[PDB]
């Protein structure tokens, strides 16, 4: 039996737009400046800069989308139907593309350090062609469900832009797929690559070969640190869905609020990328 | 139908005076020392020092005004009528002068970096004459409404020093004007100048030409960061005024409290300026 | 008409002992090590070390006293009458001696910088003889009221070790005296000395003459920063006592809790001194 | 008369698993990498590395145990009886082994600094043989009570994996023993060794002999700082047990919540060790 009394808190209606607007401004300015400096001009000296440019493009699209999130968080979504689908589409594109870009950065680091003897053609070919196919096509393929399912439906004057499925089985399947492709699958690749790099990092002593990984590792740990609590919340909610953590109706509201605040902090990570790009 | 039950919380009556007193002490000491070192003696080597001196003068006047704010925040305003007008006048003068001084600093940086070939007479003339007219006269012109409208009126033993207008149309018009002249109009100029500087900052390599902007950019970002949440709150309240975010009487109190605390943190920025002047 | 319903919160009964115990350990270890290194051995190279040794002795005595505070904060004071007087005596001695030691440090800095031409005998004589008389005798003279007035009296099984006076006039007079001799009187001397030093610090350029003040100024600002909120709270309470801020019975409890927590943070400063002594 | 209404808060059921999962990931990765770099390869240049390897092994075992804690914190313990005993066994092993390893590090530092004249054979023999016996055997001997007493018992559908004793005398005796062997006994040894080192550290001037203690002292202070509040909470609870702090039924719940959160932060220390190992 579904519960009731689900509504947004008064403090949240003012706290969330502040976060969204700060992320709006910071992300737009930083990503635009990074794109202008890197792509338009000639500043790509290393191979990580191209992946960082892809990251900047995805983050710029998402932060452009954000003001609709900020407006919706206050009162409601009652300004169209196609805009809900569009917002969900860029959301999913950025969400599934940033992690794959990070995994490609880790793979490039592994190929550059472990097989430094003769590997420049593999790195170049992988970089160009595989980043295009591997990092983008799957993002669109996972946005495919967004076109079909995203919609806005009112329920006694309650207009919500929310993905709707005929049954809860679709809900749990898609949440588990989100977890698997967002955290577990690329996390294993990143961990394996960096562990092998660390094991092989026992030649001569500290040098540029040892200090070249600092920026990449800081970026990766920051990206995953701002995302972990949201993943924990959604995993707990999905477990509640399959009659495993049945504990009453007062747990679902708490986990939902956890999910919302942690989504806001993930968008904070989306802004945190160019900030890391500033310090150098 | 206007709501009721508007009163200050017991915790606020002790939290606000603490912030006001800390700002009192820090701002007075720092601004006085900066004025004494810079104006009275001969320590103006660069051109940013004169604008910083103007900023120090404005902040010193505001922090001198502050103890009346601290006294009012506790119980009430029942110690005159002309003092309310005076307090509002220096408040508005500082509020509309600091942003214009920052915009002039940004303009000077743009003229110094982009057109470094032959530009010293434009910088000197602009600095002196335009800072006087452009940065001050408009501040007084925007304090003009304060003389007319600021007043203290009791309502069943409720003495409030608050600007009063015949209709809410004046309220929304003046709030929108405050937003436009405080955040949007100078922010665009600052962003354009610094973006053009960044685009043109691609000659030779890192040097004093690249490290001269650090203090100015830190000052500007700090100034705007301590002000953004207050602007978000007032924008939301103004939207509530024009029957757009009608959501009940429990949202207005929350946004009012948001506005108060964020005003206190803005005064914290007013103190944060000389602190930035200390580290060097 | 005095109000009722005055009792300690359940969370406070566990929060306060934690702070007291942390301060116990840190202060005892740091002050003991500082005394052992400085007094017993020969490590006094400068003239600030002797004043710092006096500060260490006073702080060591206070932190030795602290566990009685920690025990009292939990349940009650029912383990004697002479111990209450003793605890109040060392409390007052440390409280009125630390500020005077800081003022003497500031005076020594002023004499060392402004009159560096011929001043070593004034500094030595002042240091020894005036620190003894000026910094100690007045502390005992202000502890004189503690012997007379400190006592423990039960009121329906409520044993409180609290200073008792026949009238509230004594209460307000002694609170105002505490404020005047704790913050205003030495603060003016410190501010005047450092302002004159800053005005006279315009010879040659940055050197040891400019970097010798860093530790002293950091110590002084930390000392006053951990104390300001408590002084604000007691000033507000004293004003409530003289029928000035009459606002109901719900303000006194809030200001009392403010006073308690801020006292704990002041003891945190008492521990913060040797920590500043560690970094160098 | 025992009280009632003991249950976990809804917010705790989501806050605790987040901490447990973060500690899971960070501890496993860091400790595994440290073990792989140090033990498997040849990177033990100093004598502190062996004790740090022992610490890493113990922390790795505990963080492996942790996911059962995370699962239990949500709903209940209803997935066995032998697993409760096992979890308690590794918990106690790590808890009583980390402090002894720290004490051995302090003893090695004392022997290396105070008796640097002729002491290499004592350090080697002590290191190997005494770390094995002294640091391990007692840990197992103190886990001996865990085998006997750890159990899961339901009480009206309340399955709790909790140590059970016939009387409260056993409870207070074992809590006092835990405090004595966890904080007081090794703390005295560490303090004595470091105080004697500081007293003897008055030869020549600052050098490697003075900078070799930084990492060890930082590790020790961090270890004890993340543990002190939990010890304060358990001491207060044990005092409540022996009819000393009888203050009602509303104090026990608060101290229990204090204990839980502080346990989580102690596990945070368990993760903080390899982080300290990263910065160098
Ligand atoms: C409050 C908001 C507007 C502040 C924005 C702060 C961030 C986003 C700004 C401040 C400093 C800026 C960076 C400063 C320097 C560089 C290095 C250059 O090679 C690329 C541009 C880049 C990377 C800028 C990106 C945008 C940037 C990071
Ligand atoms: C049809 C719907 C799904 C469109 C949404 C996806 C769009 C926004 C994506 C898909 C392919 C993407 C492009 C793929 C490759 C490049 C080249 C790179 O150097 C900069 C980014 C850029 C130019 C991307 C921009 C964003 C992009 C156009
Ligand atoms: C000065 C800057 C920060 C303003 C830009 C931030 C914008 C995007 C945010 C701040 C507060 C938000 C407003 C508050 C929420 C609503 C409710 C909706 O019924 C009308 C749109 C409206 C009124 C929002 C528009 C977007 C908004 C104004
Ligand atoms: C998800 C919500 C709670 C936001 C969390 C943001 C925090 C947890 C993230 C964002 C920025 C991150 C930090 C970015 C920079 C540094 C300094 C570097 O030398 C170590 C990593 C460290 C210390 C990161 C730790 C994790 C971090 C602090
Ligand atoms: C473990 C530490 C080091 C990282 C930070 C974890 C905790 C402290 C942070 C991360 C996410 C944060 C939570 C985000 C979501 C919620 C739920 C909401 O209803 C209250 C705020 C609250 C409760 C925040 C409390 C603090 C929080 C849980
Ligand atoms: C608690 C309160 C009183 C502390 C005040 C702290 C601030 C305001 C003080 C502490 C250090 C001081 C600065 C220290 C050094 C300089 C550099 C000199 O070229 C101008 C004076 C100036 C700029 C001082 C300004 C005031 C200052 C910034
Ligand atoms: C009539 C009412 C509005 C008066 C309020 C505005 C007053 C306080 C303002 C207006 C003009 C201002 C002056 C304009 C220019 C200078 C020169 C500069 O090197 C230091 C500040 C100083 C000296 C300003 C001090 C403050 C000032 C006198
Ligand atoms: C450290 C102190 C002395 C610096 C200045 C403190 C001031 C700002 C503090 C301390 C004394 C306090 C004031 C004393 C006088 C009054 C008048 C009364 O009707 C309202 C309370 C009020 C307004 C108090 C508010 C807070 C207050 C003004
Ligand atoms: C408005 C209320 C919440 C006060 C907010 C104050 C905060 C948000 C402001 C005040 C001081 C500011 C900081 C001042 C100094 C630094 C260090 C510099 O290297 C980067 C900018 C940074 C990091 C600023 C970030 C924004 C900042 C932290
Ligand atoms: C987005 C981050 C990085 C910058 C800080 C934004 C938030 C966390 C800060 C800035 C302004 C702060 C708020 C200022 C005003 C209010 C409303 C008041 O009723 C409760 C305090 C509260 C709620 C503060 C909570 C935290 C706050 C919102
Ligand atoms: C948790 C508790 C026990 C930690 C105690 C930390 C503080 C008090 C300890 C840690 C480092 C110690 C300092 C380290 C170095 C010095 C410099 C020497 O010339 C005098 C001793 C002195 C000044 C020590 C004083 C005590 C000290 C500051
Ligand atoms: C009778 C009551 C009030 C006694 C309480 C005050 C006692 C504890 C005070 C008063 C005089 C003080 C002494 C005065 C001078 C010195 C010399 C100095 O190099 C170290 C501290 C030392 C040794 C002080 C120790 C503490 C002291 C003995
Ligand atoms: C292990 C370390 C931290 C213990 C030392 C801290 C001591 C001083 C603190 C911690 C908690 C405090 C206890 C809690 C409060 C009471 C109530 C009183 O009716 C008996 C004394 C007693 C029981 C306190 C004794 C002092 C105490 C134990
Ligand atoms: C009274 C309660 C709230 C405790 C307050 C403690 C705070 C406010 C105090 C204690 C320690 C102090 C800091 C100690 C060290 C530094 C770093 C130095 O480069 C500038 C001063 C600064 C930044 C001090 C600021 C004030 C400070 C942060
Ligand atoms: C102004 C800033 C920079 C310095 C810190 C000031 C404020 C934020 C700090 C200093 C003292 C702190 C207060 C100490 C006393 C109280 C009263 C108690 O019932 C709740 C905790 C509370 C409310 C603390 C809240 C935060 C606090 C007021
Ligand atoms: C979010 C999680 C996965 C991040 C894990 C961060 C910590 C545990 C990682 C990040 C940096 C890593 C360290 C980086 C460098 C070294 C030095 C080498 O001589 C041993 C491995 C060691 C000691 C690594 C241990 C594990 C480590 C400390
Ligand atoms: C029977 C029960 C109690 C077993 C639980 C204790 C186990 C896990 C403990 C007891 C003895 C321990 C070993 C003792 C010594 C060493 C050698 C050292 O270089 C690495 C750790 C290692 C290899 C330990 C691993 C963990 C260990 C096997
Ligand atoms: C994506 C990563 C963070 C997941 C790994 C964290 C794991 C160990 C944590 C996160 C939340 C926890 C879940 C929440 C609590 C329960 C209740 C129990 O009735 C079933 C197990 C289950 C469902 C837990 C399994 C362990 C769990 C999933
Ligand atoms: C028990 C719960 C509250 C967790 C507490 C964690 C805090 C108190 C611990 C964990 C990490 C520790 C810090 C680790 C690193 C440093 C920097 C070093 O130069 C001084 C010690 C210092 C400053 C430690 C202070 C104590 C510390 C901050
Ligand atoms: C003394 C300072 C410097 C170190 C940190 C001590 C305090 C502030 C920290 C350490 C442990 C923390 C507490 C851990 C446990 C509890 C009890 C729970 O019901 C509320 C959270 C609360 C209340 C935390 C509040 C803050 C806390 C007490």
């Amino acid at each position: 039996e579904p519960c009731f009394r689900e509504e947004n808190a008064n403090f949240n209606k003012i706290f969330l737009p502040t976060i969204y607007s700060i992320i709006f401004l910071t992300g737009i300015v930083g990503n635009g400046l990074v794109i202008l400096v890197m792509g338009y001009q000639k500043k790509l000296r290393s191979m990580t800069d191209k992946y960082r440019l892809h990251l900047s493009v995805a983050d710029l699209l998402f932060v452009i989308t954000l003001p609709f999130w900020a407006v919706d968080a206050v009162a409601n979504w009652y300004f169209g139907n196609f805009l809900c689908k569009a917002v969900h589409v860029i959301y999913t594109v950025n969400l599934y593309s940033s992690v794959l870009i990070l995994a490609f950065i880790s793979l490039d680091r592994y190929l550059a350090i472990v097989h430094a003897t003769n590997s420049q053609r593999p790195r170049k070919l992988l970089a160009e062609k595989v980043v295009y196919v591997g990092v983008w096509i799957p993002a669109l393929l996972l946005t495919i469900p967004d076109f079909i399912f995203a919609n806005v439906s009112e329920a006694d004057d309650r207009y919500i832009c929310d993905r709707f499925y005929p049954n809860d089985l679709w809900v749990v399947v898609f949440q588990f797929q989100h977890i698997m492709v967002g955290l577990i699958l690329p996390g294993i690749v990143i961990l394996s690559c960096y562990c092998i790099i660390i094991s092989k990092l026992s030649h001569s002593k500290g040098h540029q070969k040892r200090k070249a990984l600092k920026t990449t590792v800081i970026l990766i740990l920051a990206f995953f640190a701002c995302w972990l609590p949201y993943y924990i919340g959604i995993s707990i909610d999905s477990f509640i869905l399959l009659e495993i953590i049945k504990q009453g109706c007062e747990f679902e509201n708490t986990v939902h609020k956890w999910i919302s605040i942690t989504e806001a902090l993930a968008f904070f990570h989306c802004c945190l990328n160019p900030i890391l790009y500033a310090f150098l």
